[PDB]
């Protein structure tokens, strides 16, 4: 019970374990344009989470990715 998870995609889009290919990607869209580094001036974080929606995305987006990322999403990261 980790208060701040890092790591699923899921929850750094917003989407349920369960989404569908739509929601991945209208999300996806949805919060890159929320974090935008253009009209993020006076937040250097913002960049660095950005980059985190697009690699997100490009997996999920990817039913080869999201296959394997489905099964291989698992944090071991001790907690």
């Amino acid at each position: 019970g980790s208060s701040g998870s890092s790591g699923d995609y899921y929850q750094i889009l917003g989407v349920p374990r369960n989404a569908s290919q739509k929601e991945i990607k209208k999300a996806y869209y949805q919060l890159a344009k929320k974090y935008h580094p253009d009209t993020n001036k006076d937040d250097p974080k913002a960049k660095e989470k950005f980059s985190q929606l697009a690699e997100a995305y490009e997996v999920l987006s990817d039913e080869v990715k999201r296959k394997q990322y489905d099964a291989y999403g698992s944090g071991p990261s001790s907690g």
